[PDB]
């Protein structure tokens, strides 16, 4: 069926090319924020370990949001690693940094989640894709929120 | 009592007069999702007559959300038959359509609302309703991912 | 298949034309006491506000229960505007009264509806519908006592 | 303890004949529908698994409320497979039917309770037994509903 | 407002003097069950004392029932000791049985509700009030039931 | 067996005879909360039908903990009219006053069970039983509390 | 679809082959538990009535994970009299034994279930059918436990 | 660490400031409503005692979110009397009011809030603060909801 | 309507004005705790956070406790920036501490409030104002509680 | 830090080794309570096993309730088997009595429970530790009804 | 701190490098899982839809178990694109399959997991490493369970 | 009633001496425990005060299902403080540790009940018991699990 809710084939399309860039970026933290999750240690393994859990369970419905949206634009969502590698801006963590590295690092990813969604407004102030623009908003709210958190216990 | 919300009486009353027409679309597809629900038939009656459960209960919490905002900018609700057909843009299935014909019809249907719903937001353009427009952009989601769910039924 | 479950065909009929009548009157006054809900002011806002939620919230799992009835019996449910306006015995209202005028149409709505219960039963008695019998009688049960509610508001 | 509830002792091991007939006939369907929900395949598995789920689920408990108004009528309430089958009218299927003719054998299975039941309200006519009556009721009313939404997946 | 149901005055004040007896013996076994709960001793404490429980908690709703459907029928419901003494036909126990006598009388009680109830149904012959009639039905099933539960108790 | 709770027998039996009239004093108030809650009648019924139903709810649990305290020193628990009736300070209402009286009438119910409760604490000083002295002084803030509620609707 | 899961056809068949035991079983004292559950009568009516309505619950549960596991493997599951009757090895009871004789059916039906239970172990030892072998266990750990709580009775 | 969301310090701690003032207004009105809970008198006690917790409940709530969107933005939150009474623009009533002087008040407090937040929006346009526009935005929708309901009951 | 539970004016005056110091204190460490909760940081944060969030949850249902008591004993409750500046014990705080300082801090607040309650005893004892009494006792308990929790953190 | 809450180091330690003494016979009794819950045996097997879980399940809240007190005293409350044999009053049981002589031996251990309690009151008169003498209170009542239960069983 | 669990630090690093393997292949299979979740359409899209998702919301929790058995054992676990493309067996889909072969690559999806876990039993049989063990078995279940519910749809 | 379930009567008596140390082990671990829940100080105290609280509450679980699979097996089951200090490996600790001391001993305590049911499995290997089997590798796994959480936090 013709897609008709306002917004043109070419600009879906490119509405679509950078929510699958925030997806990798949604995606990629979730699993790096599942990963310290797993394998923190020290004096703040309880309190990291629970904060931790909160994070990654937030993120995996953001990541369900966020696929379907594009869903709803009329495009395929991107979901496997190598895409994620491909699209994803935010910096993979192979071994286990000590806590408050950890930490800095949750803050950085929020944060560029957050660079991600800014850089696809423009676009959507120009289509007026208001329900996208909703979503972005929704995950810089939490994102700024999850990032004066985290930072917090580095003080 | 005064209502001083920072829209004049004049702006409250084109918005009201917009709002009322979404509202008439919103329970128009209420009711139209309620009946395909009732009478749908074929292989796909149990996940048809529950995933349209699912539409029109969903329509119900929609309708009573418009019809409070048209009284929070001080204008009664409309609410007859007689008031739906007239601002209605939906046109309503007299008999019994087979299943894809049904699911064509609600997918057309989600977007007849999308539209009702664009054409409110200049109106609010000038006058910084910025409740209202959150309102229709919660509902241009809603509408734009329950047409892929429909749709992708067709494929 | 053939239905076959102790009751003719052209009863059948008989009976689902009743129960249009019953699920028609039963809509009409679920959208008008949601009408009123959103409509009623004066000091017994708040109080008749939550009554009249609790009544049309009733009223549509009752639309439910009757026209799944109907297609038991073997025959398609209405569910549209000029459907309902045409079976519908229900005064309807087109302007907003006073709170009190308010009560006293509900209390007739009921009583409407119950009268409309009450000329079915005669097509149950040769027949033997059980079902249908119990099905009216709980509408009276609910309808008897919401009337009871109403009208004590008045006194 | 004498039982003095207003039916005679001959009366009540009447109609625990009828029920005794009602309770095997029920649990016969419901070990039917289980077998189905299990051995099923074919496209319809996933809709057929639940709705069939939910259907021996019911009737878990009707042949509880059934064998419970045999014991309220002062009998002993029968419940071996020998019992069972010398008093059920059920056709027992002893293979693994295609899909669409394990719905048509259920829905006869819901007739054929229905039947049942409606050969018992003659013993009531004689002697005003009301719950009995209600239970024959509300079964009909489930099982007619229940052949509803089986046999529209059939069309 | 004229009480519009079907049932003209005349009828309505049988029936609610029918209905403040079933009303005045369910209210004093409700007194004599909760009595019975606290006194009751000897080896079968827990399980007369839960038992027990079950039924008073039951009762509760069934006296609002009643008397709500007296309110229904546009009759003031009784509710003193005074009333519930003339119109009850429970007899009243002042001192401590042992276990197997609170039962027993326990039973008697239900068959005293159930013969009130039996009592009721002729003026509804002529007036064909449905609803009440379904009320002593449902209050004939769950105290037949109960008497099954309490005499199972002394074989 | 012997009870060793530090509260000679004739203490408990002085006691157990205070609580008796706090028992009939609480369900004689029970009852005619409820009573109320059936046939208050007029603008207020919506709220006083709601507030008098909170009211009983509570006044069922207070006399099942009066009742078992009872117990617990080691003599029955009155429950019949005519024990409630004697021991009651509450007079009783055999009509159906204006709703400003039905209220009037639970408040100065209120200050009866406060009444007698005070009257019990200087035995409970005397012999140091500080568990019932503490559920004294629970029912005198709930009645107190319920006093201030009731009473807020006059002025 | 090949079935790959490092379980030959040939082992497969002979595992669903003790599983049907073990279903036919399962099921039976499942049926027999429901029995006693109506018709046990006597002293230790309320707590033998609830008992075996918690075993015969939990069966319930176990009939369809065994059966389901049978389906994993690849071959239909039993499910009708004829079947049962046949694969079981419990005598059913067509009378209404005394209690103290139901709970020794009871017990001796866990330790039935058991037995066939250990009977297949050594298939699925020489196979290695991890999951299956789990499922064994757990069926003896909830038998053996009932079987406890049962005779605890007898004493 | 630094805080890189797009918004450089001396924009963000503008920001701040005008939510402090959302703040101090939201917490302001909380008390303010909960005072009117406790003291409100006449026959409108218990609707208003029921809506005015309904409203100090929600803005409790609303105090957190906007407490911690001020923390997100880098900046302290103001909790203090002295802050508050500095920083809110709402009237603070010193004694007790008539009822529709507490309603008129509190109609008066729900626009002063709409009022501060329309002041902030031309802050966050120029610097596309997207999280706390949608903040203010609730906020407006909410208080523009109770302000409704509250005038609804003077008519 | 005159108050009757067994205290004069000029007590219950003086008890409101021992409860109104209570009430004032509690608030005003209700909202230096919601402070603290908002504005602590260091490692301790996510713990002190949640923390600090549970006892102004709690405080904010004491805080609505004691105004009432307060309401029970006929006198308003004072509920305003000025009256609890007035009437408050706790030293407030403008700016934001150390983490170990904002604990220090809440131990003492816990402190003062119990020497408040302390204060009050005297004046019930006189007149046996025993609700009032569980009441400082219920809060002194919490307090004290709270205070060993905190202190318990330096160690 | 230092514990300034009215009472006095020499008195909060003479209040910890009573509520030692509590909570050492409380969790004896929580053991034997245990105990006789796995052990018991005979017709009241289900009565009694579901009856000691209720009590021991109630038990393990207050030993953690007592020993909390403790700390809040500022004392380090004891919990291994030489502290509460040292402490405790109850007697210890080795093998498995009779269920009539199990249920006694609770009755007793009620009782010590409570006389242990009795013994603290005195310290408390001079010192004025309300939160402990509740504490006390609430104790004795929850023993000297299971108190009542416990030997119901008997008669 | 020394790990003393019964095996040793090599054969635990062993374990560790066969759950290694099990998790990536665990996760990959939840990213596919969730990937066509998304993207599946035609005629099964709503059962399909479903029945994804609860498979994948099954599998998170695998992944969290399986992980953190990894770190029971001594070893971090692996949480990264790399790590899982390199130990993951799982043949990676970049496309979007029609619905039948989304369900066939998922049935093999299972089998995959379940051959990884079968690689892993010898090892742990050298070894006794229980836990381990039980793991690997549960798993095994799970995915043969969904195995046969996948490939009941292709029939 | 003889015990048939495949396990002789040495062997059982064997298991039960058996399962008699993990019980002492699993209770003593359980007061250690709740020992230091209540004696911890410092500042982990709030996040060690909860993580011991989740250790207990989950052992008295486990104390519950290792006794009762000792009675299904024919033996009581030990339950007082002269038999656990004898059947015990773990050392008591009578004062209070720092928390770091805390959390080794119950890392050493998790340690200490595998190595008692490690002892236990060769004799379950030889018998063929495989539910006491399942059930101390359900231990296992809850006590190294636990081990890696306690001593994550040590590093
Ligand atoms: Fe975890
Ligand atoms: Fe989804
Ligand atoms: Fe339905
Ligand atoms: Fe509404
Ligand atoms: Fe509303
Ligand atoms: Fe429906
Ligand atoms: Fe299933
Ligand atoms: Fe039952
Ligand atoms: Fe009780
Ligand atoms: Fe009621
Ligand atoms: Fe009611
Ligand atoms: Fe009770
Ligand atoms: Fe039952
Ligand atoms: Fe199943
Ligand atoms: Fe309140
Ligand atoms: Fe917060
Ligand atoms: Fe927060
Ligand atoms: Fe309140
Ligand atoms: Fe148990
Ligand atoms: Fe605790
Ligand atoms: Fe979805
Ligand atoms: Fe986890
Ligand atoms: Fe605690
Ligand atoms: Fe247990």
């Amino acid at each position: 069926m013709e897609i008709n809710i306002g917004i043109g084939e070419q600009d879906r399309a490119a509405i679509a090319e950078g929510l699958s860039r925030l997806l990798a970026d949604t995606y990629t933290l979730y699993l790096k924020t599942h990963n310290f999750h797993w394998n923190v240690t020290g004096p703040m393994f309880n309190t990291l370990h629970l904060m931790f859990e909160g994070q990654y369970t937030e993120l995996a419905v953001a990541v369900d949001d966020i696929a379907e949206r594009i869903r709803a634009l009329g495009f395929p969502a991107p979901g496997t690693y190598a895409a994620y590698a491909r699209l994803s801006s935010i910096k993979e963590e192979e071994g286990v940094p000590e806590a408050e590295e950890m930490i800095r690092q949750l803050v950085q990813g929020q944060e560029a989640v957050v660079r991600t969604a800014r850089s696809i407004f423009p676009l959507l102030d120009k289509v007026s894709d208001e329900p996208t623009a909703d979503l972005l908003t929704q995950r810089m709210q939490v994102h700024e929120k999850t990032a004066w958190m985290l930072r917090s216990l580095l003080a």
